[PDB]
């Protein structure tokens, strides 16, 4: 090449490594020393609290007054459902609510499997239990609320019939890890690659989950533009 | 939610304390909560270490063989002058390597206010002693080089030529100096929460606070420009 | 149900295993004894064959003229390089046909991460090579076109023309399924003992979720028995 | 994926039917490979799940067991009881009807002679379920006729007894299935096949009804991925 001052060499997506489902490990390269950890932990603050997301906020059981209340034909309490229901990983198209109904009448685990299969939503583990109905003239009847949100709104903060309500975690991103690493290129020496360990609940992608923390950062930015 | 910005509130430089010539205090305000440190962090991290900045890499002083000793009628010895000239803060237009010529004879300081003025190089601190000529039949004439560069970079380097520069001086290409944020709940009344980045900054002049901080956000942007939209 | 008509269990997705990232078993549970196979023959077919998916169809490298041709400075000739070309899995948000740049100079690997990051475009392996530069005064640049299609149509399925010159043709493996398998076991049901689950194992290239994969195959078959399941 | 329509839909073009209980149904506009997954979805529904109507109990007066013939009647009521098997009946929309027979006189009792219900369709009236020897002999029974699935046997049931009598149930209204895929020769392309499914019913179904409740077994049970 050709210069006189050297300023530049970004880091890219080079690899996905799919540990699980829901488990993967994502790796910038180019980057000039120190910007592993500067990227790493702009990042790693974004992607573990502004995430957006799906989640079950609140649960309308059918004979359930309130949570302290009683379901006969079922092994786990009502606040062990409000708890199973909290698990609900969903990915909805593009609304920001949708009513979930749960009907479901036998003996044995009332799964995720079982909720009344809507074309515009998507339940990530359909194996995911929410209930055990003891005997055989037991059943559920529940519409499940689901609301895109960001971060963590627990039951607290609100103000407010068995509208039972559900702490939310929006955050398609449960656990954030990154390690710098050497990226011994043949060509300089000094470069790194940033690998980012990522613990999802299913509802969003490695390489979206990046590309929307990367956004976030750089629109806060944007008041301080400066090109060059 | 749909396209450029969302809900999230953006920060921008709200006020600038220059607690002297080199010390300020710029701060970005709204703030969403935790947005704070993460952008005083990357920050901080890039104005601590990308930052450009001119430097006194080269000096050629007549009569003087090597950075030891003997210049006749100069209270300091060369390598006092060197490590004078370390301390030589210039901001120069747009070239990363200019040749200041300091020509001066007589008796007292040999300031950085005597080097021969360039157009485009801006000497920070023109009352920045360089040398001290202690009998007025004394003189010196230097050619000082400045160039543009980032972080330290010690008087190694070459191995074994038109143009020279026979003495070497250790290269601190960085402006920045020292970095510090606080975050601090915002005050715009209406919503209460928020939170202001308050980056306290000590420069070595060649640099402006703003400027520093609009370098180093671009260095981070730009670092994202692929899981972003620019190119 | 009350007046009767059904007298038949209905099954549904009830599990997903990802044995990795391309490979997983789905299971759809009550299945009424005969209808493992019913169900997984018919589905087993239309995912080997029916399903959509992004291929590459155009590739446009810059110097090389015919599909037999020289390059320098790539350690794998044009052929493989299309051949590699192939395997580019990659899912893009609502085109028919996106075209790709891949503009590399250097020493080692050109791989998928290399392509210019299009907002609209998403590279499932970006680890996935497609060259490998031998000197650094080498360098690579062509446009990759990307289409929407449905299962896989050769190289000889497209001899006609448009511009030929130039634009090499390469073979589109448009379906995101690479192998379909199933087993229909004794779904070991808490009171009945004639059901059966139907475990579908997929090894898809990616660019397609197995549950997708599945609603899509149940979809298409649905959909060819419109005209006698109801158009009145 | 974007999906809608693409793939060439077929539709019932045809019936020949070869008989009264035997007939041809082809579906048409087929792509490639469609021929046989339908053919082979569809031949086992119709060969397993459809419904029918069956006979499951008899209530014939005097008798008591099968061990037991009757006074004025050729045959033996285990006989009687096979015969009644083959009574191929289409009710309206009923789970259960009870059919009433009284007959007297000499000659065939055949299904023309059971009393006349509005839902209930004889399909071979002709259909032969006993016979009756002297002119003072006569037959009252109650002939219970059920909707169900597949053959369920009569061991599946089986002061001290009941009324009387069970029939082994035949609920199937479909014998055998058999499907040919064919190049079809449609007017509009060239790489199409047309299905053509071979049918034996009992008759108490018709073909093209055999294969609309076919399609509708099948695409039900596709609903949880639609």
């Amino acid at each position: 090449m050709q210069g006189s001052v050297t300023e530049f060499l970004k880091p890219r997506l080079v690899d996905i490594e799919q540990v699980s489902s829901t488990h993967a490990k994502v790796t910038l390269e180019p980057l000039e020393r120190g910007f592993g950890h500067t990227l790493g932990n702009a990042l790693r603050a974004i992607l573990l609290s502004s995430m957006p997301g799906c989640a079950v906020t609140e649960v309308e059981i059918d004979g359930v007054l309130h949570e302290y209340s009683t379901k006969e034909g079922v092994q786990e309490d009502i606040l062990e459902i409000l708890l199973n229901l909290k698990g609900l990983a969903v990915r909805v198209q593009g609304k920001d609510e949708v009513i979930l109904t749960l009907n479901k009448s036998g003996i044995g685990p009332v799964t995720a499997a079982d909720i009344t299969h809507d074309g515009d939503v998507e339940i990530v583990k359909p194996q995911h239990v929410i209930c055990h109905l003891t005997d055989e003239n037991a059943s559920i009847s529940m519409r499940i609320k689901v609301q895109r949100g960001r971060g963590y709104v627990p039951a607290s903060t609100r103000i407010h019939i068995g509208r039972l309500l559900v702490d939310a975690c929006y955050s398609p991103v449960e656990r954030i890890a990154y390690n710098v690493e050497a990226a011994r290129v043949e060509q300089r020496t000094d470069l790194d690659k940033l690998v980012i360990e990522m613990e999802t609940n299913g509802t969003i992608d490695p390489e979206e989950a990046i590309r929307r923390a990367a956004t976030i950062l750089a629109e806060q930015l944007e008041a301080f533009v400066d090109l060059r």
